[PDB]
């Protein structure tokens, strides 16, 4: 057929109950990442791809980066506590990877100092119980699929998207591709 388990996903021999529609993994510290979310606008243009009423969820990764990493998944958590995604994702992947300005859990707040949101609204977040288990939900999630790599994105707890088996030579190709296979997974 056009698309063939095996070659632009796979199928997961253990299906994973009740997950997100669609379920992304990054982290700031995953070069692939930096570019899906940087130079291919993946998340984005899956999006507009999606039928009506399939929400989407990203969620960041402990295993890059050791303590800082984690430090990052509970940013992250704030960042979905207060609906800030949009304007912390930038200056997060920028701060790691490009001009190397995030090196400890307070590099990681004046991002969010510099994006507008208040020190103490930061800080309530970051210490809440709200954030604490938006925190226990990445986990969970990537420990659902045994996930030991990034980028990564799940349909409907059961399909792994496999960007490796697709043209890479034009990047605009390449990313209609890839959502348009989300959309028939979505579809299955």
């Amino acid at each position: 057929a056009q698309y063939e388990d095996g070659k632009q996903y796979t199928t997961l021999e253990k299906p994973v109950a009740g997950a997100p529609q669609v379920l992304e993994f990054f982290s700031f510290f995953c070069p692939h990442c930096y570019q899906f979310e940087e130079v291919l606008h993946i998340s984005d243009n899956v999006k507009k791809k999606l039928p009506e009423g399939v929400k989407m969820t990203k969620y960041h990764v402990n295993f890059m980066g050791g303590d800082l990493g984690k430090d990052l998944t509970q940013a992250w958590a704030v960042a979905m506590a207060l609906g800030v995604e949009d304007k912390v994702t930038v200056p997060l992947f920028e701060g790691v990877q490009k001009t190397q300005t995030i090196r400890s859990a307070s590099d990681i707040r004046d991002v969010f100092i510099n994006a507008g949101i208040k020190g103490e609204e930061y800080d309530a977040a970051w210490n809440s119980f709200v954030v604490k288990s938006l925190v226990a939900q990445q986990e969970k999630a990537a420990a659902d699929v045994q996930l030991r790599g990034v980028p990564a994105m799940f349909v409907n707890g059961k399909y792994q998207l496999n960007p490796q088996g697709m043209d890479t030579s034009n990047m605009d190709v390449f990313v209609q591709q890839y959502a348009d296979t989300v959309k028939y997974l979505s579809e299955k």
